[PDB]
């Protein structure tokens, strides 16, 4: 938000305003990511971005602490590497390269298709980084009639996009990716889960429409009471629930659902690619923003 708005005090008192990417600008398959580009907590233009840079972006606007995003910068460099085919050091190359399959990306996304998605040839691809209505669709349809959700029912959620993706994606290429993903889940619960009922910290519930805004606008839901969180939440939190997800009782299983999908997930560690490994072309598709309507510079 502008400075003067009024919106983020006393949370965030030095805010920027949300400025649509433009055709040339890099964005990632990272709701987070692309809200701090939009904002300029980070370079607009989603290049040459240092992990100093990032680390104070989260904590600074949305209440993310070291910590919870040790392992994913790790991880953002050692993409980096493999994808320029050299070492990135302290500056990311750009947003872009982060969509690269089957290494930090990964298939059945919540709100993204699978590079393979539906195609007819072996050969073909398509964007698996840009935020797709329809796939989002999907997600939301599991919670239809609810204003929040529980672990429970996000253990449902990632079930039901595991089926899709599974029969879907061309045959061969839909690879399970339960570790990263659940990380996901849990970055999800500490962003917008209702920190305003007493409970939040023990069985915290994701307010819906927070989450919705903050995904197909890629900017915060400043306007729906929401604030960062306070104090900054910290790994504990992620993973514990990350965990409890995945633990949840399933009640609706899915058919066509990858063997092994119920069930504990395993932790979450660094990346590693050889080097004698071609990465796969990155999707050309320019940077999606919000037309329905368009956003505002305190949207
Ligand atoms: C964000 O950053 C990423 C990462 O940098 C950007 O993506 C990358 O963008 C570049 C363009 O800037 C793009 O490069 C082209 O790739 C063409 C296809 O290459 C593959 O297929 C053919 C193989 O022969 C080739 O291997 C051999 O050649 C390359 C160099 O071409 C060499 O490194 C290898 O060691 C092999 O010897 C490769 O596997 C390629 O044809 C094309 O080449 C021409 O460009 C100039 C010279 O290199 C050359 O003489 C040619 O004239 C060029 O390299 C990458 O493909 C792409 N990477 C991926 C993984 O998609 C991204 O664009 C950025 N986006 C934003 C928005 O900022
Ligand atoms: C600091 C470095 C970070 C990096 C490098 C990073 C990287 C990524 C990448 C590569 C993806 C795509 C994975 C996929 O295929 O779905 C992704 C997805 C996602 N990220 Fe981040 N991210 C970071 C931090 C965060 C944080 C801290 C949050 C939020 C609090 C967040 C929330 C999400 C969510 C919810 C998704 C899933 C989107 C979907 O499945 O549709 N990210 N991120
Ligand atoms: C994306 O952002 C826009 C702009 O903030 C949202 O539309 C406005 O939402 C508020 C409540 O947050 C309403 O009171 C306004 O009247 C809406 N304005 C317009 C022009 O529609 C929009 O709802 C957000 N999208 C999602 C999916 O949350
Ligand atoms: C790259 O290639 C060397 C041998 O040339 C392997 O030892 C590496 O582990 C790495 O191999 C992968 O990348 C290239 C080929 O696709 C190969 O199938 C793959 O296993
Ligand atoms: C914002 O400013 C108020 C006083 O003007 C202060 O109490 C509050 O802690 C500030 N918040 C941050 C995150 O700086
Ligand atoms: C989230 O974190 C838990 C605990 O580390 C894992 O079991 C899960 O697979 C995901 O990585
Ligand atoms: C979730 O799990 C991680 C390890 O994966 C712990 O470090 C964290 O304290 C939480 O229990
Ligand atoms: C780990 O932490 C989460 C979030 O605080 C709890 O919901 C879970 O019960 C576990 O104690
Ligand atoms: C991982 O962590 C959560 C934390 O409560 C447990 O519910 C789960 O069973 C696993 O131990
Ligand atoms: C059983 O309960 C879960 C949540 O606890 C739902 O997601 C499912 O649809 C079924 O009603
Ligand atoms: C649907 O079926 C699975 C096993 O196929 C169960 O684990 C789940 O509880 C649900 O009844
Ligand atoms: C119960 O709910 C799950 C998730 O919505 C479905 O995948 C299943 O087919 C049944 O409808
Ligand atoms: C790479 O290809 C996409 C579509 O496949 C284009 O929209 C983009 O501009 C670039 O040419
Ligand atoms: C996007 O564009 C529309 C129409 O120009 C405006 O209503 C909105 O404020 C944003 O600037
Ligand atoms: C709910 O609790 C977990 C599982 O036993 C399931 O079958 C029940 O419906
Ligand atoms: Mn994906």
């Amino acid at each position: 938000q502008e400075p003067g708005s009024g919106i983020g005090y006393p949370y965030d008192n030095n805010t920027l305003p949300y400025v649509a990417p433009g055709p040339t600008d890099s964005r990632a398959p990272c709701p987070a990511l692309n809200a701090l580009a939009n904002h300029g907590y980070i370079p607009h233009d989603g290049r040459a971005i240092s992990r100093e840079t990032l680390q104070n972006a989260f904590l600074n606007h949305m209440g993310i602490a070291n910590s919870v995003i040790e392992l994913a910068l790790t991880n953002a460099f050692v993409v980096c590497e493999y994808v320029t085919g050299s070492d990135c050091g302290d500056s990311l190359v750009n947003l872009t390269l982060l969509a690269e399959p089957h290494a930090f990306e990964h298939d059945h996304s919540f709100s993204r298709k699978d590079y393979k998605q539906g195609v007819a040839n072996s050969n073909d691809f398509i964007d698996n980084r840009n935020f797709d209505a329809e796939t989002f669709q999907t997600s939301l349809d599991v919670v239809a009639g609810k204003t929040h959700f529980d672990y429970a029912d996000m253990n449902e959620i990632r079930l039901q996009r595991e089926s899709l993706s599974n029969e879907l994606d061309f045959p061969g290429w839909f690879t399970e990716s339960k570790p990263i993903q659940n990380v996901e889940s849990g970055f999800i619960f500490a962003l917008v889960s209702d920190f305003n009922l007493p409970d939040n910290d023990e069985n915290p519930l994701v307010r819906i429409d927070w989450w919705k805004y903050w995904f197909t606008n890629e900017s915060f839901p400043y306007h729906l009471g929401w604030h960062p969180p306070s104090p900054a939440r910290e790994i504990e939190f992620v993973t514990s629930a990350s965990s409890a997800v995945l633990a949840a009782s399933v009640t609706s299983t899915p058919s066509s659902l990858p063997s092994g999908a119920i069930g504990p997930g395993a932790e979450a560690v660094p990346l590693s690619f050889a080097s004698t490994m071609t990465p796969f072309l990155l999707a050309t598709n320019a940077p999606y923003y919000a037309q329905d309507p368009t956003l505002g510079p305190n949207d």
